């Protein structure tokens, strides 16, 4: 059955002639236009060795270069090659569009083989000239890969999905010979997995860590979250347990009637609410790292008033971001116990003594306690006290937004938010 699905799943990842349409011409007109310039480059694209995925198409010339300052003669070339330029970010390149297809046109170092320049953009013509030669032929087979971790939300090295990066793809796909071959071979991968594709081996290591053929240092599957090569390996062992072209295709936001989300909450009788405030205006690979970082602060300022979080979540919209928490304490009492010294300590004693409080402080273990009370009992009370003063903590700019403006939202107010996918998936919702 297997070579059937994959068979049914080439009419998927495969790009239909008017797209593949797009494609023809607008190389053909940039080029021309780059000849025209007399200019050096290269495309070094996905759809240079066409191994792109249907319906993402796009085309990436880089310029070749000796010298320094190659910022200014490109923002010429570019602008000058490009229908219509924008400038996205020694990192700036030129992203336009050229007879309606997506083009990026960035400067490097036409070098004499190795040893690039603050390295980075430098590599991408080397990763092209490795995979060039290896990968003909097995275009499909990559465009099933690709495809398949589409599907499942784990494609794209952004750090808004940290999956799997193209060349990863088609490094594996080299590696391994076939989808199916990897699929097969990645239900037995691990943590410690080193896929050394230059030497043609697999060993142990510190980490997943896929050598790139071009440098031997740098892990082409960095940004592989821990949790989606576990997903994957997972995903995996259920393909070959049961094949399925379910597996290609995209799952179906759960349609959730604001009634049945209260349903669930309160049958799972935890505390559900969110932070929402301001999307500052920052790219995706520096808003995310930071919605991260902030979704974990709180987080952690929740175990240690300990309202015991179950998980959290964030999401981003056009105008807002939104921090989901769950924890399973509603309410708290308003005493707690704070630790005094040990009893033979007399001073720190009579200092920790001294204080007035509701309740006489007390001997336990050989040192003194006392009941004081909480500033906040539950755990939106606590956010509030948290986002309100340590707000620096959630990310340079989250944090200024929450800083500016937030507010913790719960309940059905919170179910009218746009954060129902997020929250369903948070919770293990199903059908
Ligand atoms: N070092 C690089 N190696 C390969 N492609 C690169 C590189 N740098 C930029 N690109 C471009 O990044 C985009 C993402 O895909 P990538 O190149 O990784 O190949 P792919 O994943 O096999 O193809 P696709 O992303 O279309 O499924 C493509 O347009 C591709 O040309
Ligand atoms: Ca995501
Ligand atoms: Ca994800
Ligand atoms: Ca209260
Ligand atoms: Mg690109």
């Amino acid at each position: 059955k297997v070579e059937e699905i994959l068979e049914k799943a080439l009419e998927l990842v495969i790009p239909d002639e008017e797209e593949v349409r797009k494609g023809r011409e607008a190389e053909e007109e940039l080029r021309r236009r780059l000849d025209e310039l007399g200019v050096e480059y290269v495309f070094v694209g996905s759809y240079a060795r066409n191994t792109w995925l249907k319906g993402s198409l796009e085309i990436d010339v880089f310029l070749l270069f000796p010298e320094e300052f190659s910022k200014e003669e490109l923002r010429e070339r570019g602008l000058e090659i490009g229908k219509a330029v924008l400038d996205s970010y020694e990192h700036p390149y030129v992203h336009g569009v050229v007879k309606g297809v997506e083009v990026d046109v960035v400067p490097c170092y036409k070098l004499k083989e190795p040893k690039n320049i603050k390295s980075a953009v430098d590599r991408t013509p080397f990763h092209h000239k490795w995979l060039e030669g290896r990968i003909k032929g097995k275009e499909n087979e990559v465009r099933l890969l690709k495809g398949f971790l589409k599907a499942n939300g784990i494609y794209g090295a952004e750090y808004k999905v940290r999956g799997f990066s193209g060349y990863l793809c088609e490094l594996l796909i080299v590696f391994y010979g076939s989808f199916l071959e990897t699929v097969k071979n990645a239900r037995r991968w691990t943590r410690r997995t080193v896929i050394d594709v230059a030497k043609g081996e697999v060993r142990k290591g510190e980490e997943f860590f896929v050598v790139d053929p071009v440098d031997e240092k740098r892990n082409v599957a960095a940004n592989l979250s821990l949790d989606n090569l576990a997903r994957f390996v997972h995903l995996c062992r259920e393909f070959m347990e049961a094949p399925s072209l379910g597996f290609f295709k995209p799952k179906h936001p759960l349609e959730i009637e604001p009634e049945r989300l209260r349903k669930i909450v309160e049958e799972r009788g935890t505390a559900v609410f969110a932070v929402k405030f301001r999307k500052p205006d920052i790219v995706d690979d520096n808003l995310y790292p930071q919605l991260e970082r902030a979704s974990r602060k709180i987080f952690e300022f929740l175990e240690r008033e300990n309202f015991m979080p179950l998980r959290s979540a964030f999401k981003a919209s056009e105008e807002f971001c939104y921090l989901l928490f769950e924890c399973q304490i509603k309410e708290i009492s308003r005493v707690f116990r704070r630790m005094g010294p040990q009893f033979e300590d007399e001073r720190n004693v009579k200092k920790f003594l001294s204080r007035n409080r509701a309740f006489r402080p007390f001997i336990e273990n050989g040192r003194w306690w006392a009941f004081e009370m909480r500033k906040f009992t539950t755990p939106e009370e606590g956010v509030r006290s948290y986002a309100s003063t340590h707000w620096h903590t959630l990310g340079k700019n989250v944090g200024e937004s929450i800083r500016e403006y937030f507010e913790i939202i719960s309940g059905e107010k919170l179910f009218k938010e746009p954060v129902t996918a997020e929250l369903c998936e948070m919770m293990g919702v199903k059908d």
